[PDB]
C-alpha cells in the first residue's frame, strides 16, 4: 500500500544515509596496520631483535675505515680542519660488508651484477626477507596491486671506470634511482604503481605518506615503503669537513652540553603496509596502526638551510587535527635530533611550545631520539625512528637516550611540560591506550609528521591438536648448499625446549615459495626428525624416511594404474581404519551399498574379525580388493590429486569405472559380486604363469593353451593344469625363470566360454552414463566413452588377453608423465618403468607406488606422497595437518659472492 511503500522509501534513504556516512568517513582517515619490517644497520644488525637488543642493553655502533672498498685510507686522514682533499675525522659507523651478493637466486649474468651499486643488492634481498617475514608466500603476490615507495640517493658509486663492451646497457642502468624500484618490481613481479622520490634526509617519511594517500585512495591492495643509503666513496666525508659540520668523535649528542656536529651511518630499512580491515578479514599479523601525517615547507625564512619554529608547530597541529585527537593523548615523541648546536634548541622549544602547554603535571611528555646511539642515516632516518617505536611498543619499555648527563641550558626544563629520557622506563599495557609520534626535518626545508598508535586486543585464542600422529616437513632451495644451510637451520630450530612440530609442519608448508631443489622427511618424534635433518645436512642420505630431487616443472598431468590380482596380503589396513576417516566412510559406504546379497563385512574381514571368512576365496578376493582400491583411490583424490586419465587391467578395471564416473557404485559391487558367484564355480581347471613374446608364442604349439603382455619381457601364459605343468617343466630345463599365480583357474582362456552367456542374465540392468575422466581402454587399446560399456563388453575383456604394455607406450607418447599405482602392493611398477624407458616420451616422466607388503601405515603413505610430490606433483599437505597454528622461522640462507668495481 501507499504506507508501507513510503516506510520502505523511508528505510531506504536511512541505510543509504548509512552507507555514504561510513564511505565519507572511510575515505578521509581509516587507519592503516604495519604487518612486517625488515632492516641491515652497521654494527653488524641485520634483524628488528638484535636491533631491539641493542637499544635495550644500552651501546653505540661506532667503528673504523672500510678497507675493501680501496679508500686511500692513509692519505685521507690529516688533522688539519683547513687541509683541501682530506678530513678532520676517521671514526664513524659504517655498514657490514656490501661487497656480498647471491647472483644466481634472483637470476643475473656476473658482468651485470658487478655493474650494479650494492644499494639495489641490499635492497632486494632486504625486500625479500620482509616479504618472507609476513608470512605470506612471495610466489602467490605475482599479478597483485602492491605498490613500492622508497628513498633513494645517487652517491655515486662506479664511476671511476672507463667505458667499456656494454652492447647490453649495463653502465647505464645500473646506477638510477629510478631503475632501484623498478628492477625489484621487475624480479618480485608486482603490477602496482612504483614510485622514487627523494626530498633531502626525509624521503622516507614522504614516501610513507604517499603510500598511506594511496592505500586509503584503493588504487593498491599493499604497499612496500623503504629507504636506502650506503656510502660508495669518501667524497661526502671531505665535502663535510670542508665545513667543518662534523663531530670530532663523530657522535650525535642531540639535547646535551658539547652539540657538535652529525656523525654519519648507512643503512637500508623497509615495512610493510596494508589497510587495517583486510589485514584482519586476512588473518594477517598487525603489529601496530598509523593514524595521520601531515607535511609542509618552512618558506621564506633566514638562509636556505635552516630549522623554522612556526613550520614545525603549524604542521604538529595540522597532523594533529587530521587524525581528529587531542596533544594530550602522546605519551612519547621521536623526537629529529642530529645534535646540531643550532637545530635542537629550536626544535626542543617548539616541542615545548605544542605539547608542553597545558600539560598534566603528573604526565610529562617523555623525549628520546634513536641517533643518539646509531648515527645519522639520511634517507632512511624516519623509517629507523617508526622502527624503534614500533620495536619499543611491541615490548612494552622506552629505551632511554645516550649522552645525556648534561641537558642543553637553552632549553627551558623547569615548567616541567616535557621531560627528557635519561632511563629505561616500563611501557606496559593499561587502561589509556598507548600513542607515540615521529618527527623528520628536511634539509631543503620539507617536514613530517606521523602519529602511531598500538595495535587493538589480541584474539588470543590458542588451542593444541598435537596427539603424535605422523607430521610431514618439506624443505626446498635453489642450489644444494643453500638447501643444505636451511636444512640446518630447521634442524637446529627444532631443539628448542617449545618445539612445536604441528606448528613448524605447517608453517614449513603454507609460508615458503618451493624451489627446484626439494626434500622431504616424515617424523613423528622430535628426536627422529632432528636425526633425519642432521642426516640430510651432512650431504649423504640413506635413511629411508627421507626423500628428495630435483624438478624444474611445477605441473604434471596424471594417470591412475589399477593392476588386476597380485598383492591381497593378509591385512589390508587396520591402521588407516583408526587414523584416515575419509578411509573408513567410503567402505563403510560400499559395504552398506553391497550389504543386501551377502552377509560377511568387509570391515570385519580386513580387521580380522574372528568368525569371518578366509582370504582364500574368490567371492572374498575380489570385492575386497575393489573395495580397498576405490577407497584408495578416493583418498588419494583427497589431497588434491585429481586423475586426468585412468588405466585399469582385469578386474582393476572395474574399479576404474566407478573412478572415471560412469558407473554407480552399487551396480558396479553387483557386477563384482556375480562376476566371484558365476567364476567361483569353474574352479581348478586352469593356471597362470608368468615368464621374448614370440619365442613363447611358437613354444606354445605342441599345446592348445597366452594370458597377458605387460611389456618387452613381461609375458603371462594361462593353461591347463597339464599343459601349464609340462610347459613349466620344459621352461625349467630351458632355465628361464617362472612363477605361478594365485588362481584356481585360467582367465581370458577357453575355459571362460563355458559360462559365456550365462554372465548376461546376471549382468542385465547396467545402465551406463557419461564419464567425465579420460577412461582408456586396455582391450581395444582406445579411448572409450560413457555407455560403450556393457555386459558383451565384460565378457569380453574376461576372454581376450591384456595390451597394457601397448596403452602405457601410447599414454606414455601422448604427453602424460606422472604415472601411480592403486594397489596395496606394487607388482607392475618395474614393468611401467621400462616400459616409459623405451618409449620416446619426456625423461620427467614418476613411478610410483601406494603402499608396501610390510609398509602399510599412514607413515608409509605420506612417505609415498612426499616420494611423488619431491618430483613435481602437486601436494595439498596443509590437510594432514589439522587444528594446527603457524610459527615463526628463520629466513633464506643466501649464498654471497664478492662483486665490486676495481677504480
Amino acid at each position: 500500500t501507499d504506507s508501507e511503500k513510503v516506510a520502505e522509501y523511508l528505510r531506504r534513504a536511512t541505510l543509504d544515509l548509512r552507507a555514504a556516512r561510513q564511505r565519507i568517513r572511510e575515505l578521509e582517515s581509516d587507519p592503516i596496520a604495519i604487518v612486517s619490517m625488515a632492516c641491515r644497520l652497521p654494527g653488524g644488525v641485520n634483524t628488528p631483535q638484535r636491533l631491539w637488543e641493542l637499544l635495550r642493553e644500552g651501546g653505540e655502533t661506532l667503528s673504523g675505515f672500510p678497507t675493501d672498498r680501496g679508500w686511500d685510507l692513509a692519505r685521507l686522514h690529516h688533522p688539519d680542519p683547513d687541509n683541501p682533499g682530506t678530513s678532520y675525522v676517521d671514526k664513524g659507523g659504517f655498514l657490514d660488508d656490501a661487497a656480498g651478493f647471491d647472483a644466481e637466486f634472483f637470476g643475473v649474468s656476473p658482468r651485470e651484477a658487478a655493474a650494479m651499486d650494492p644499494q639495489q643488492r641490499l635492497l632486494l634481498e632486504t625486500s625479500w626477507e620482509l616479504v618472507e617475514n609476513a608470512g605470506i608466500d612471495p610466489h602467490s603476490l605475482r599479478g597483485t596491486a602492491t605498490g613500492v615507495f622508497l628513498g633513494v640517493a645517487k652517491f655515486g658509486y662506479g664511476e671511476d671506470t672507463a667505458a667499456a663492451e656494454d652492447v647490453e646497457g649495463y653502465s647505464v642502468t645500473g646506477v638510477a634511482p629510478a631503475v632501484a624500484s623498478g628492477r625489484i618490481s621487475y624480479t618480485m613481479g608486482l603490477e602496482g604503481p612504483s614510485i622514487s622520490v627523494d626530498t633531502a634526509c626525509s624521503s622516507s617519511l614522504v614516501a610513507l605518506h604517499l603510500a598511506v594517500e594511496s592505500l586509503r585512495k584503493g588504487e593498491s591492495s599493499m604497499a612496500v615503503v623503504g629507504g636506502a643509503a650506503v656510502m660508495a666513496t669518501p667524497g661526502v666525508f671531505v665535502d663535510f669537513s670542508r665545513q667543518r659540520a662534523l663531530a670530532a668523535d663523530g657522535r650525535s649528542k642531540a639535547f646535551g652540553a658539547g652539540a657538535d656536529g652529525f656523525g654519519f651511518s648507512e643503512g637500508v630499512t623497509l615495512v610493510l603496509l596494508e589497510r587495517l580491515s583486510e589485514a584482519r578479514r586476512n588473518g594477517h599479523e598487525v603489529l601496530a596502526v598509523v593514524r595521520g601525517s601531515a607535511l609542509n615547507q618552512d618558506g621564506a625564512s633566514n638562509g636556505l638551510s635552516a630549522p623554522s619554529g612556526p613550520a614545525q608547530r603549524r604542521v604538529i597541529r595540522q597532523a594533529l587535527e587530521s587524525c581528529g585527537l587531542e596533544p594530550g593523548d602522546v605519551d612519547a615523541v621521536e623526537a629529529h635530533g642530529t645534535g646540531t648546536a643550532l637545530g635542537d634548541p629550536i626544535e626542543a622549544n617548539a616541542l615545548l611550545d605544542t605539547y608542553g602547554r597545558d600539560r598534566d603535571a603528573d604526565r610529562p611528555l617523555w623525549l628520546g631520539s634513536v641517533k643518539s646511539n646509531i648515527g645519522h642515516t639520511q634517507a632512511a632516518a624516519g623509517v629507523t625512528g617508526l622502527l624503534k617505536v614500533v620495536l619499543a611498543l611491541r615490548n612494552g619499555e622506552l629505551p632511554a637516550t645516550l649522552h645525556v648527563e648534561e641537558p642543553t641550558p637553552h632549553v627551558d626544563w623547569s615548567s616541567g611540560g616535557v621531560a627528557l629520557l635519561a632511563g629505561n622506563q616500563p611501557w606496559r599495557r593499561g587502561e589509556r591506550t598507548r600513542r607515540a609520534a615521529v618527527s623528520a626535518f628536511g634539509i631543503s626545508g620539507t617536514n613530517a609528521h606521523v602519529i602511531v598508535e598500538e595495535a587493538p586486543e589480541r584474539e588470543h585464542r590458542e588451542t593444541t591438536a598435537h596427539d603424535g600422529r605422523p607430521v610431514p616437513l618439506v624443505v626446498s632451495a635453489r642450489t644444494t648448499a643453500a638447501l643444505r644451510a636451511q636444512a640446518a637451520q630447521i634442524a637446529e630450530l627444532l631443539e628448542r625446549p617449545d618445539a612445536d612440530l604441528a606448528g613448524v609442519g605447517l608453517g614449513l608448508a603454507t609460508t615458503r615459495a618451493r624451489h627446484e631443489h626439494r626434500a622431504a622427511v616424515v617424523a613423528s618424534t622430535r628426536e627422529e626428525a632432528v636425526r633425519g635433518l642432521r642426516e640430510i645436512a651432512a650431504g649423504a642420505a640413506t635413511a629411508d624416511a627421507v626423500v628428495e630431487g630435483v624438478t624444474e616443472v611445477d605441473g604434471r598431468n596424471v594417470v591412475f594404474l589399477f593392476p588386476g590380482q597380485g598383492s591381497q596380503w593378509a591385512g589390508m589396513g587396520a591402521e588407516l581404519l583408526s587414523s584416515s576417516p575419509v578411509f573408513a566412510g567410503k567402505i563403510r559406504a560400499c559395504d552398506e551399498s553391497m550389504a543386501p546379497m551377502q552377509d560377511w563385512k568387509v570391515s570385519d574381514v580386513l580387521r580380522q574379525a574372528p568368525g569371518a571368512p578366509g582370504l582364500d576365496r574368490v567371492d572374498v578376493v575380489q570385492p575386497v580388493l575393489f573395495a580397498v582400491m576405490v577407497s584408495l583411490a578416493e583418498l588419494w583424490r583427497s589431497y588434491g590429486v585429481e586423475p586426468a586419465a585412468v588405466v585399469g587391467h582385469s578386474q582393476g578395471e572395474i574399479a576404474a569405472a566407478h573412478v572415471a564416473g560412469a558407473l554407480t557404485l552399487e551396480d558396479a559391487a553387483k557386477l563384482v559380486v556375480g562376476r566371484s558367484r558365476l567364476m567361483r564355480s569353474l574352479s581348478g581347471e586352469g593356471g597362470m604363469a608368468a615368464v621374448g613374446e614370440a619365442a613363447v608364442r611358437e613354444r606354445l604349439r605342441p599345446w592348445q593353451d597366452v594370458a597377458a603382455v605387460n611389456g618387452p619381457r613381461s609375458v603371462v601364459v594361462s593353461g591347463e593344469p597339464g599343459a601349464l605343468r609340462a610347459f613349466s617343466e620344459d621352461c625349467a630345463a630351458e632355465g628361464i625363470r617362472v612363477r605361478d599365480i594365485d588362481v584356481d583357474y585360467a582367465s581370458h582362456s577357453p575355459q571362460i566360454e563355458r559360462v559365456r552367456e550365462e554372465l548376461l542374465e546376471t549382468t542385465g540392468d547396467i545402465a551406463p552414463r557419461p564419464a567425465r575422466v579420460t577412461f582408456h581402454s586396455t582391450v581395444e587399446s582406445r579411448s572409450m566413452d560413457g555407455t560403450e560399456l556393457d555386459a558383451r563388453y565384460w565378457y569380453r575383456n574376461l576372454r581376450e588377453t591384456v595390451r597394457f604394455a601397448d596403452a602405457v607406450t601410447r599414454l606414455a607418447e601422448s604427453g602424460y608423465d606422472a604415472f601411480i599405482e592403486v594397489s596395496p602392493h606394487p607388482v607392475v611398477v618395474q614393468a611401467v618403468e621400462e616400459a616409459v624407458e623405451e618409449a620416446d616420451g619426456a625423461e620427467d616422466a614418476v613411478v610410483v607406488g601406494s603402499l608396501h607388503r610390510d609398509g602399510g601405515d599412514l607413515s608409509a603413505f605420506l612417505r609415498s606422497m612426499a616420494t611423488a610430490h619431491v618430483s613435481g606433483v602437486d601436494i595439498r599437505w596443509d590437510v594432514a595437518l589439522p587444528g594446527a597454528a603457524p610459527f615463526a622461522l628463520p629466513t633464506y640462507p643466501f649464498q654471497r659472492k664478492r662483486y665490486w668495481l676495481q677504480p
